[PDB]
């Protein structure tokens, strides 16, 4: 159910002793020794990792490790359509801007923030949730030249649950990570989009890293001199595989959740948040699909940026039907209803307050926060030349000296990278009609971006007529309409420029509404720390975890299906025979490997087949796990590793909000699929040798 | 493999259906001299299947089956199509036009007398064996003279089996008096509509009520005022036991056709032409017709439903394709062949072989022209609809070439036109539909082989499909109803010679009919060779383990309630429940509304008798049953023979089951009884209707 604080396994040892766990609780985590917990990373800030060997053995995701793969990639050699496999530590490439964060320590330093705190004077100082403030103390506690005499390592305060309490976290940050092995895009990326949020699944989302360190094993940037770090702890891979209610455990770092939302939040979620989302990128993705299905070369132009729209809008549908089938909102106004009872009984109002100042301030920033993302789903996001080039203070004070030339040259980098390969005005102008009429049905004049309201005042109404008049009279309308104004350029053309006005007067609104927005979150926050600290008092930190906030988490359950709807069920494994079935060689997401084919057809599985001879290569399990914990560790009873997990069902992304114990799994890649395409696929056999390996 | 079953087959099976679950007698089954259950089983309107469940003659069948009954009598008042239909009392039930309900009183077989008859062989390659006028004249003089008016209400017919094997004559006594006594709303009878069409799970309530009305003697009578309902032979109990996990489930109706005994050359001829053509010239013309749907609102109003009509048989030449590609039907069929050749040899008769060779041969040779063939039908005949415009007839043309008879000929014309252009036909849709449908024919037909017409794209427009198609209706009097008027008001012969639209459907028809007589000699030596090969196949094995290719004629099916896995980690379980209803439910979609009292009754969990032991409430089921188109309606029965449901459709992983039967995959999909008589009771009121029916708890 939850993602449990590593402070908290003592409390929750003996319910996952009964589930199944079999380790001893300081073999997991050890808060003054070595435990398991020492071979999990944050990689690349926003993905996890875990060790897999004593040469500092990296595994993560495939579309973790993706940007690496890609910066790597040239015609010559595409790692990312058909793999990577270093056959030596030579070979393996450094990457620039990479890192993997240790949690070496972690300590509660409630007392000792709650104590400086009292310091403030100000009773609604925010400062109890200031990355500066938190790291002032975090430097006061630690020691003045802490890094310095502590080479590595790094500290941190974050807070939890609304700021009721704190956290201390020792960092070890080593930057020369380089890239081992990945498959090829087919298999690391199986389902692509159709598959995204889906179950079943039949994804090998891996790629392979190596942890690089000095001569000591000390965290040091990019050398050729560096040597592979000796870590202290490294995960044994596990090959006896999962069955059906077997005990799974991962730790990781999920991002972010709302679990102390109240009813009148959630309410303000489905209708502003994601009603806007839905309704706007449905009308921008009806437009591009006619565009796209029209020319194949739109279609090519565009299937990233739809994709990409696609992502958010299918989380927003999932998100919404949670909220209408599992009583989200009625789970959430009992919780609430439940503590004022209590705070009652106890005769302390100040919980009742703090849920009544929660939704006096969401029902006054309602009006603001609907213009704020009708504005940003339908403008900011929607519209392409909303995103056009606006010239800078600096550059209008040069056209009106020579460096006249350079204004024109940085005006036109900016309009070259807008009016790219990939964008058609033509194709914008569409979207933009069929956006701003949307747009300009749900905002009034008296709100609308100043530019926006000469469609009533000059255009007669006519949206159509209004973006033909951008384009038409623009300097950033077509390559010959820019190059008139290179050669002749004056201030005054800038200045009265459609698409200059329209992008400036959008963005003016956008930013505009986001100041009138900031101070609404205050109030809210504040009244969390009550509300949260009336839950906790009232219901104990046992059965409640506090939210998300990037931060080393361990979450526990089975591995099982599910019942998505009535007389349909969703096993807890899929194999490869499922690739092949969902193989379309004209279809590229669900192209099939020519070598794991082959494999297939031969039934060359090695040790990594099941039982029955089934190759496997997913499973889901009843874990916790949301954003974050892409990468994240699947243990067995035993602390082994039994697979990656990389997504969870759409069924489950409400569980941010409230745990859905019949539809929310983890999708966990299988280890041994993992290892079925290193030896098979890549035939990377140092990469298996130097994993410690459990029959 | 799993059989359609003649009732002659009965004896021979019942030993394997005892094992299986049957627990009642052989005998109350089917009884060729006596009264058995087969007396309740009826042929509804043709294409259906029926059952009398009543002492008065009520008949349960499809929702889709009385589909057409139930809009006959609907009006802007009174929309029964929309709200449902209740009759009350027997005198508020609605008579239909056309309509006939078909007993099968007495089956016979009559093999030897049909085979003696055929020895009097004038040439023995003639086609009578099969032919319905020899074999109604054989079964009249087998019958009686004046057979029809000596027997009120009774008639005979013959139907070959087997591939000319095996004969059997049919009595049929026919009801042409049967009124419309109750349907569920369209929200219930179509609940998934064109969505959940072929699929399982599924959760509609496809069912209708009917009466046979007879006359005092309960003999067939058309439509009368004084007609009283018919007290049947036979009618079926309800069962309220309901179904569970493996039941022994039965089967008795009218499938239509399968192809059974098609050779692997057959199979790869129906993927590699049939099916490939189909699918692809679909393809091109459904995606057209989706480009305009979705851009105008009044073009999704006028091309929906020939949309969906197109989709219909796209979507089963999908499946069908599915089935030859993962199912191994081809090598089956090899198999069946290789097979029967092995032995043919051992037995020392080479006609086996040379019937398989003789098949293989003419499939061979006619591939080119079928190619063509099909080519022409989806590609232009289905696929453009000016290809149906008017043509003027012989009669036409010489009128307008000295007497008032010359605006006849223009009446006749323009009611043509008329029926061609009318409120649901756009020209421009038109002229987009045939220019991707004419690029992609004249892709694949060379210019020696396509209708004249079409020679002028290259002659004459310098390749450029969208001149010539542009041109077509620019020029031609069918083009708008401007330039018809023009016409009307001035009609020359030359006029019409020479039009542009009469040109190009004269010349796509004469090829399109070319093609079919130059085709229609190879069907012959194949369906003489299939009578040497099935004889040779019923010779090896026996009539034990393969049954005869449905015909439209009665038969029954056998197998148990029960899921399948339809991909690598999903099941389909083998029951759908009210709740899956709910799950569907979509207020801005036609298809999943759902019907106000039906959620009510679900919200109330008012489901009396009706409900399973765990409280929930069944809405389907599906069965390893064997059934096809003409099933629909089907009376689904129970190890004692009660009615546990209503057969409606078929999963679309097994429609390759017309050609092999797939144990892991083919279910057929059943309305579960209680789900019926839950509506009956909740939504209609109609408690009339469950006090006539026999009710078993
Ligand atoms: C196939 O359709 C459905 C839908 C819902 C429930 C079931 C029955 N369950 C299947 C497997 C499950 C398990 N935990 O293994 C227990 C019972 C089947
Ligand atoms: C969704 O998970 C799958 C997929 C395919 C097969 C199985 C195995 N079980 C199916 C159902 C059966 C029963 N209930 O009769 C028992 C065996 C599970
Ligand atoms: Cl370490
Ligand atoms: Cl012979
Ligand atoms: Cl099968």
């Amino acid at each position: 159910e939850g993602m449990w604080l590593m402070q908290q396994l003592g409390r929750k040892y003996a319910q996952m002793k009964e589930r199944g766990l079999k380790m001893k609780e300081y073999d997991l985590y050890n808060p003054n020794g070595t435990s398991l917990k020492d071979a999990v990373v944050l990689f690349d800030g926003g993905c996890t990792g875990e060790v897999v060997s004593d040469r500092g053995l990296v595994l993560t995701n495939h579309h973790c490790g993706y940007d690496m793969i890609q910066a790597h990639s040239t015609l010559e050699h595409n790692y990312l359509e058909n793999g990577f496999w270093a056959m030596r530590e030579a070979d393996e490439l450094p990457n620039k801007d990479i890192s993997v964060v240790f949690i070496d320590k972690i300590e509660d330093v409630t007392d000792y923030v709650k104590k400086e705190l009292k310091a403030i004077k100000d009773p609604n100082s925010m400062d109890y949730l200031s990355p500066k403030y938190l790291q002032k103390l975090a430097d006061k506690k630690a020691g003045k030249n802490f890094s310095a005499k502590n080479p590595g390592l790094s500290v941190e305060i974050k807070a939890f649950y609304g700021g009721n309490l704190y956290l201390m976290f020792t960092k070890k940050t080593y930057t020369d990570v380089r890239l081992v092995g990945a498959p090829p895009s087919s298999i690391g990326k199986f389902g692509a989009d159709t598959d995204n949020w889906i179950w079943p699944r039949h994804t090998g989302d891996f790629s392979i890293f190596r942890i690089y360190a000095d001569k000591n094993g000390n965290p040091a940037p990019y050398s050729e001199d560096n040597v592979p770090l000796k870590p202290k702890r490294f995960f044994n891979i596990s090959l006896g595989g999962v069955q059906e209610n077997d005990y799974a455990m991962i730790m990781g770092f999920p991002g972010t959740t709302h679990r102390y939302f109240t009813a009148s939040e959630v309410d303000e979620w489905k209708s502003i948040d994601n009603d806007i989302r839905i309704r706007m990128r449905d009308i921008r993705q009806g437009v591009m699909l006619r565009e796209m299905l029209a020319d194949p070369q739109i279609k090519i132009m565009y299937s990233a940026k739809y994709a990409a729209s696609q992502n958010a809008y299918k989380r927003a549908i999932g998100a919404n039907w949670a909220i209408k089938t599992r009583g989200l909102r009625q789970n959430k106004q009992a919780m609430q209803d439940r503590l004022i009872a209590w705070g009652a009984k106890q005769g302390t109002p100040r919980y009742e307050e703090a849920v009544h100042e929660i939704d006096a301030t969401v029902a006054k920033r309602a009006d603001l926060r609907r213009r704020y993302w009708m504005i940003e789903e339908g403008i900011i996001r929607g519209i392409e030349f909303a995103r056009s080039p606006i010239p800078t203070e600096d550059e209008t004070k040069a056209l009106q000296a020579s460096a006249r030339k350079e204004a024109i040259d940085k005006i036109r980098t900016r309009y070259s990278k807008f009016a790219n390969k990939d964008y058609s005005a033509e194709v914008d102008k569409k979207v933009a009609v069929a956006m701003l009429t949307e747009y300009l049905k749900e905002i009034p004049y008296e709100n609308l971006p100043l530019h926006l309201r000469l469609v009533k005042d000059r255009f007669a109404g006519d949206v159509q007529a209004y973006v033909d008049d951008i384009f038409a009279r623009s300097v950033f309308g077509s390559e010959a309409q820019f190059d008139a104004f290179a050669a002749v350029p004056s201030v005054e053309k800038l200045a009265e420029d459609p698409m200059v006005l329209f992008a400036s007067s959008v963005f003016d609104e956008y930013r505009k509404l986001y100041n009138e927005l900031r101070p609404y979150d205050d109030p809210i926050l504040r009244a969390q720390r009550t509300y949260i600290a009336g839950l906790l008092e009232m219901d104990g930190d046992q059965d409640q975890f506090p939210d998300a906030n990037l931060t080393l988490r361990f979450t526990y359950g089975q591995v099982k299906g599910y019942s998505p709807r009535d007389n349909v069920y969703y096993g807890h494994q899929t194999t490869l025979d499922g690739v092949m079935e969902k193989e379309d060689p004209d279809n590229w997401e669900f192209v099939v490997d020519p070598k794991l084919k082959a494999v297939y057809e031969r039934k060359d599985f090695g040790r990594y087949a099941d039982r029955s001879g089934r190759m496997p290569v997913a499973f889901c399990a009843t874990t916790h796990t949301t954003g974050g914990n892409s990468g994240s560790p699947v243990m067995n009873a035993n602390g082994e590793l039994i697979g990656l997990n990389f997504d969870r069902n759409w069924e489950g992304v409400g569980g941010d909000i409230q745990y859905l114990a019949d539809y929310q799994r983890s999708i966990i890649v299988d280890i041994r699929y993992v290892l079925l395409v290193i030896d098979k696929v890549g035939g990377c056999q140092r990469l298996l040798d130097e994993m410690n390996i459990v029959p």
